[PDB]
């Protein structure tokens, strides 16, 4: 491990929280957006 990135679960929208090394990664649905998912991209356009 590298840093408390993963200990509180800072993935929101109901994300799944993995360590990869130094930073984090959440596991969020396509339609948010965000380091820790705290957008809710809806557009589409292009």
């Amino acid at each position: 491990s590298d840093g408390d990135q993963c200990a509180s679960s800072p993935c929101q929208n109901g994300g799944s929280c993995k360590d990869q090394l130094q930073s984090y990664i959440c596991f969020c649905l396509p339609a948010f957006e965000g380091r820790n998912c705290e957008t809710h991209k809806d557009d589409g356009s292009a």
